[PDB]
């Protein structure tokens, strides 16, 4: 093990994680898998993801969402750094009440674009309606909204996130 | 040891295994080995696999499933982001009333076109092994052998509730 | 360690071990190892070895099956997904009674084409491949002309095929607690 | 493990972390995450951050600092070779009064350019924009200098030795024996 | 681990920490974390650096250098093999009476070459004028002498090293 | 050069040119360069277009049919060794009467599967649309045949392909 | 030499050059290489750009662009295969009544993100071409500027007759 | 250019052409279009063909066959080392009277179990085997020999000398002087 | 040869030189070389240099402008794509009323950093800067002082905007046959 | 081309043809090609092979053998430097009275070591015998004293080389 | 050939080499060989050097200075960017009067280190004797005293066009187009 794995092994054991990359297949399996573990260790405690992330797949965010949703225990959301895309989506789907943003996090909304080519453009269309639907209701705002702003890549500082429903919370000060 | 295998390791300690690659023969063996290791360590314990995969080789999943089969204690399978070709088989080969499906999981229905030896002997084998997997299938989900391999055949795909109703899974699972 | 050298590794200290590539000098070294090894910690408790292999060099597959007989244990053997040439012939090879198969395993025949001086490999690898045959026959209970013949049109089997000819004792679906 | 991380390691053990290198994603996620474990592990206790970099990018830097201040202990800085544009932000960024300056440390200043991610270059701007200004006010707020001091003084990329570092604000001590 | 790792980390634990390569950025993070550890597990007992180095940058020489003088407890310097430029520099460096020589060790004397190039240049200038004085105060020589048989890359046995005035002993036996 | 750039250019003066790859949009510029350099060098002489090719993207076959459309000479395709997907298609384009096939050759029939991806697959859905239409056009066959048999992967020996429509000649004896 | 490069000159010789790849400074200063060539030697005689490319950079097809405008001689350009972003920019770019597209030629329209200098300047460099070429593409097509904005911002794609109806090109040649 | 490619190229001129390598696509590729080449420049004069090959894939070997026959002026076979497998069959698929073996040349048969592409396993053992019956049979017709022997010698990959070759019917003269 | 080369020795046939890449000792030896080989052939007859650069070290730009200078031809220079740092200067830097700018030319200025004795190093820097600051000023006939504090905050040009700054004489749309 | 390609190429225009290097099928086929060529473009002038080869397989230097024979024209073998195992078989196949050795060449003879491996062993055999056959030909030696001279892989001067029979000449001077 | 070779070539007819990278053994056989390839075509004609080149190996410049020496032709030195350590040498090594400098050249002395690459102290005897014979020849061309030479070289003097032409390096500041 290295001391990067070292340091993410004993943040794992204060049931802390972190989504410092794109979102894809592997990226998600892992996350899932951590997820996955500590809810097994202890159901009773909260999990804290932290997302400095410039987003990715819908369909591996959203099985991150799934296991997230899955897991018993609450599911905290920290705005390190940048949470675009799917990591705006998985910022926005923590535990409501317990989703913070750091004072220079950044949130960008963007539409992503993502076997036969037919079935592919169903499924992504399907799923991207979804994420859709699940944006607005995390952050409150009409669907209309979510789709508009998705598109002409609207981005968010903290206090603008916080206005916005992304987030709960702006660390500004000691958590 | 890697962070990623620290936490497979440590989820296999809690009777955990994850499928979320192709299915070949390299992956088979592993998995195959983690079921052996699980069973022989404790044979009255669930086995829980989580199926995030495009599927691959039949051999190489008949293989797994074989194994499954083998495990005396009950295999719970859960559809995590995909279960296409093999995941499918796989998911839908879990223990009957413990296969599960999360709400935004996709299961995909194709039929492989498989491909040092004869390639005659070979296209005798796929044969074979195409057919059986087309009869477990049917088994599995319930269907008739006619509408697998029909749907197989369109690579017709299913949304969690539409894969519940199929008969891939027997639950679907928002919360635990 | 690696995820899979560690579940081979705990499985080993199940006595579980695992044929599930090519036979070579280097994987025969390895599961000869392995198998020594097992023997040392105990030589009352059997072994079991899972078989999912193309097979390989004769020679090599000799080697294994040399130190299988050295072993004072029972080997037991299970076709897992493919026993071709020398994944067949180490199945066989197997403690009597204790040879089992998967219900959708597959057992191909399969004569090597072999390939120092090349007079001398072409009479190492005519003497070993007589005695595969030999051995072979022997394993099955078949006559050697049909082994022989078998072998050339590489002929394969299903697990009841191979429960039939004499290749594996059982075809087991499930294993009891 | 190798040398060089199990140094490291057991340096985390005694709440140490260092900051040998230009400063990126993922030095800042490393760093973010060994602060976040730090806090976890114990709230009450400092932390000592040994800087030696030659900066980099603004964002990083700026998680790093936002990691910093989310933490509940006090964050000790030290300038251990060289801190440059961010490296001398981390380093002003220290807890007021615990931090330090080795004697022959230096601190540079300097106002990044930036620049590379899949977005338009107009929103990268913006953004770039929000955050230098946002540098240049905390900068002043932890040098205790005017703002346009600050700007005028990263635009000739002026750099101060220890005791130079003290005078403006930098530090709160220039550390000869321990 | 490796083995060379392994008896590293093994001697760090005997307070004993190694400079056997080029002085850079790398090393001197490395070599000033291993003090600083070793530092903070116990801050009365000596440390123990073992130099067989051609030397390198001036900066990482002193970062290593105040990190040195940072430490609380001694530091005893040893001139294993080759002690050159700033190895030569963290050699006298160590404390007064402890630096120590084998007798087949080669001291070097260097002038080392060594962003806006000015400031570079200007940075360079102060800490090589620093770096010519320290020196001086270690050997106990004039700084003209100093930078006079730096020019000439003036090299000492350990006997020509202890008259000099880098080293306190030449130890032939431990 | 290369010798076997050296005897592709021999050829290129004996107005042959030849298809022995994967078709995409390299090979198929390559092509269409081909076909409209040896077109500007004399209109009034044949092309001859050596086909071997296991196909590729339709989008990259068009492009190569336009250009032979585009070129004022006729076009004589020859299967070669293997003709399948835009092989076949570009084979069955030639010029009637001077399309060609060697007796041991293979025609297959494929279905192919193939910015925005709804984009994409409407692109996707025209084109493959206009192929099939095309192919019976060629092959003289409906296009629900076209349609049915490209599903089913049906291939035909140089016999099956003369009868099906793909070509006019079987070159049994020196040609 | 290769065979590819040595049709490509072949072709040069004809007067007839290829921007079949990404648009990008390269490929830019070959092109714009090419075109100054043919205009040295010959001023009179026209040049034939055929294009399949999938666009890229502005400032590049701008550079492209005013070499093309700089060449006395006319420019017919060919839409061969696709032209999008920059592709469709220079197809549209060409002399009017000499702007061609082959009956399966696909035209895409798009507005690019852009993206050892500050990034403030660079943002007000591209501000500025990107305005310039929305310009240019409404005088090229004859369309409004809002609707040139409009159907960039969707990324509206073409075919060969939709293309001509909005005035990329002039003709669809079938045969020549 | 090579030297090598310039010997080739020049006896290209001369209108000899070489198989000294594995058959396969590629190879078959460049030695149709050789032969085509040859074609076009003159249909008159013959094409003689220079065999040294292991062989190969069969549909590579028919495709050049297939070339062959399409080409109408005569090809001379000369097998020069070895012609094993396809070498063998384009060896004997020469133009009759002139098929030559060098004095120590050697003949293999074979039938190869062939096996990639990207279409289905069934498919391609479909191919293969109409493709393979298509193989023994113009051996058969080459040689002058039964399809049975052809496929029985084939089996047990029975090979020949020069003068062996000449009586079994692969070749028509053994050319020791010139 | 490539296709590549061959067009622009094909071009170099007609007396055509390109800077379309980062100025740097190579592509300044090059491009010395192509203007000592051109003004070899022929003294008499015009070189045409076509920018397109992001500009890079103040030495190599030197170079090339010494080399420029040297020819005893007229050097005309057209702003193609874009002109930076020394791009902009070697633009600037050719023959008066042979200075040409496309109408999409962008022109930058810019300040270089730079980067044996470093302490060389930098006043060999310090000494080449100010000569380049000084041709400059020369060239579009501004002051010093506003050479240097607009290369301080990296202004920018349009084609129009560089006209009237000095570095063009000319903005051709089209040219005549 | 480069320059050594070039070089052989105007040596294949005067009819001069090289094998320096160990001999295998690429290098046959290479060297057969040459021999057809030349015998192509001229039939009745000589080919003049030089040798400075470690030798090879057997069926490579045979397919040479063959190829050279089948040549009408003469075909004169200079040992240049090195002949042994199929160099000194090619050197000694040479046309009698046109076989030459430069004063330092070293002759060495050698058994080479040398589908199913049964087959290939076969072919081997023959091949081998062959080998010895036609090398007790050319150099008039018996092939009892050509295998027993192979086996002890003795090795030949110019003039030991000359006397065995394997070359007519001696050139110190052309 | 490229581009570059092809002008290098073209250059090479007109009588011009190049000198524009650093100075090795593969460096200056090339020189050497194209000095040589001059002075055997015409020997009458002028050659002319041009150099742009950081210096090198003091073997390897001097065998490039002896083949010009070797040279019946006059040879040409400019000045054209650097003419550092045996830059320099080779460059103020031009036929007297025929030695030019660009108006911003800038030329640097610099005395060498040699090092390791047989028996060490046979590569020393060896560098100290071709030192000292650089130092020797140097002074000679200059027309300064050894001494200056050596002082001048011990602390990398550096020399402006001008200050070269006053010093002795060349005999001419070539502003115009001579």
């Amino acid at each position: 093990l290295s001391l990067t794995d070292s340091v993410y092994e004993r943040l794992l054991s204060e049931r802390i994680i972190f989504l410092g990359s794109e979102v894809n297949d592997e990226i998600a399996n892992r996350l899932c898998a951590q997820i996955l573990l500590l809810a097994a260790e202890d159901a009773s405690k909260d999990i804290s993801l932290y997302i400095n992330s410039p987003g990715g797949s819908i369909s591996a965010g959203m099985a991150i969402y799934d296991t997230m949703v899955l897991a018993p225990c609450d599911i905290a959301t920290y705005a390190m750094g940048m949470a675009a895309s799917m990591g705006e989506f998985l910022l926005a789907a923590g535990t409501k009440g317990k989703r913070y943003a750091l004072p220079h996090a950044r949130i960008l909304m963007h539409q992503p674009l993502g076997a036969d080519i037919a079935i592919q453009a169903e499924q992504f269309a399907v799923i991207k309606k979804e994420m859709f639907r699940l944006n607005a209701e995390f952050t409150g705002q009409p669907i209309e909204r979510i789709e508009a702003d998705s598109d002409r890549d609207r981005w968010f500082t903290a206090a603008e996130a916080l206005e916005y429903g992304f987030v709960d919370h702006i660390i500004t000060r000691a958590h």
